[PDB]
């Protein structure tokens, strides 16, 4: 099975492990994981986080042929489980100094869900992309500006977290994957760049 390929100790996730638009697994509702986690589920989380780390590392991205990425969902590896990894880097200043925190968000999340959200909507100015989508897709992907999420870490510890800005967008994108929702589902059908008054456009 896909899971057995991915959890092999020497196996590194690359683009060849990522399923494509059209594959039915991308449209399922992913199954909840049970705690305590199986070895496979724990290893899979670690491999997904390692993928993100590698995708953001100039050397490893080049070695493995990777598109830079800030999130990954298990359904994108053909694994229909509620497991996502998020790695949102902070940026250096104008002087070249690294940020005080390397990341605004770094987590492998099990059974994540949005438990509440703002009335206000938000969208990235530049639209969104997807590891599983090899098409140019224009338009505002309209999401909640702010969310409160619950999820479990690999230990089974429950977390409750409020998110805004890019972090909120990233987590929503990945949670959609585990609900069988694609980013373009949330782009206006008639005018991709339609702006409903009050939309927060993130630069
Ligand atoms: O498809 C992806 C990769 C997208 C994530 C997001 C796109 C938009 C928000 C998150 C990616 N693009 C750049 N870095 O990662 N994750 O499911
Ligand atoms: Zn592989
Ligand atoms: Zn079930
Ligand atoms: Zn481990
Ligand atoms: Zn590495
Ligand atoms: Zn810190
Ligand atoms: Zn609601
Ligand atoms: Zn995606
Ligand atoms: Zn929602
Ligand atoms: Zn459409």
């Amino acid at each position: 099975a896909a899971i057995d390929k991915l959890v092999k100790a020497s196996h590194l996730i690359d683009m060849n492990d990522i399923i494509r638009e059209g594959n039915p697994t991308l449209r399922k509702v992913a199954e909840e994981v049970t705690f305590p986690l199986s070895e496979k589920e724990e290893i899979l989380g670690e491999k997904m986080m390692q993928f993100l780390k590698h995708s953001q590392d100039p050397i490893m991205a080049e070695k493995l042929g990777l598109r830079g990425g800030v999130g990954l969902a298990a359904p994108q590896l053909d694994i229909s489980k509620r497991i996502i990894a998020v790695l949102v880097p902070n940026v250096e200043d104008a002087q070249g100094n690294p940020p005080k925190e390397a990341y605004s968000l770094q987590e492998v999340m099990y059974n994540p869900k949005v438990v509440s959200h703002s009335v206000q909507d938000a969208a990235l100015s530049d639209g969104e992309g997807c590891l599983s989508v090899d098409r140019e897709v224009p338009g505002y992907v309209v999401r909640h500006a702010r969310v409160t999420i619950e999820y479990f870490d690999k230990t089974g510890e429950k977390h409750r977290l409020k998110l805004k800005g890019y972090n909120s967008i990233v987590v929503q994108h990945e949670i959609d994957h585990i609900d069988g929702i694609m980013f373009y589902d949330r782009i206006n059908e008639k005018n991709p760049f339609a702006v409903k008054e009050g939309l927060l456009i993130l630069e």
